[PDB]
């Protein structure tokens, strides 16, 4: 009955949009566990670009989300098969843009939904305003 | 054995210090029920400031924290005695800075600590430096 579903990203300055999109992962079925994966300072800078929050207090946040049951922190940049066994997950979910294609395939990956609008800059944009 | 804690505020742009002060609240004894009560646009507005976030966005975050049980939103500007009763609130917590002296001399406070460094607007001045 229980399924376990894993959600990365970065996970940065925690707003609206993350919770939500945590919320939607872990109501994927009825009875589930969410571990949330927080990427590494480092992969993210290489990767993404600039961090504001350190992994450290990234996760910290994330511990006091009501969805989340687990946290993989630092996680892995990319998900891998071997992942997916170490702990037993069963679903991938994350925004549909393909690096997913494989879990695709699989039948591993659920899609989850942005939410525009909302994030911790874009009240920043309001206040000068 | 359940214990009914309210703790009042703001909560705009929510961030790990009100996150940590809601899990305070929520841990002052084994068995609580927390209720959070959000301020009003327009009592901020005339006795605190301006706020980014409207009632709806600033309680609609808060819904996603682990230590929420239940949310009064608004609430008043001011605790009551008859709030007190129509909730059946054992204690309020809140910082220390007297307008809680009443509720002191009730054995109805318990105060809460405030996390410095931590806030939304402090992390926007790191990204400007
Ligand atoms: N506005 C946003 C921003 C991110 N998200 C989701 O939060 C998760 C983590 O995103 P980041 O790695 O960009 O922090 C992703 O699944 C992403 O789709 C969202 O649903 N709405
Ligand atoms: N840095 C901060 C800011 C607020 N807080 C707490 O969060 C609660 C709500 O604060 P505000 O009304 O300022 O949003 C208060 O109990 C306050 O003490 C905190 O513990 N640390």
């Amino acid at each position: 009955k229980n399924v376990v579903i894993y959600a990365d990203g970065v996970y940065d300055m925690l707003h609206l949009g993350h919770m939500k999109q945590l919320e939607q992962a872990k109501k994927l079925f009825e009875n589930t566990t969410l571990i949330v994966g927080v990427t590494s300072d480092n992969e993210t800078k290489l990767f993404k670009g600039q961090v504001v929050q350190t992994l450290e207090e990234r996760t910290e946040t994330l511990k006091h989300i009501r969805w989340v049951d687990e946290i993989i922190s630092p996680c892995p940049w990319v998900v891998t098969p071997e992942f997916l066994e170490k702990y037993k997950i069963d679903y991938v979910a994350h925004d549909d843009i393909d690096i997913y294609a494989w879990l695709k395939r699989a039948g591993k990956f659920k899609a989850t939904q942005r939410t525009e609008g909302v994030s911790t800059t874009d009240l920043i944009v309001r206040i000068l305003k």
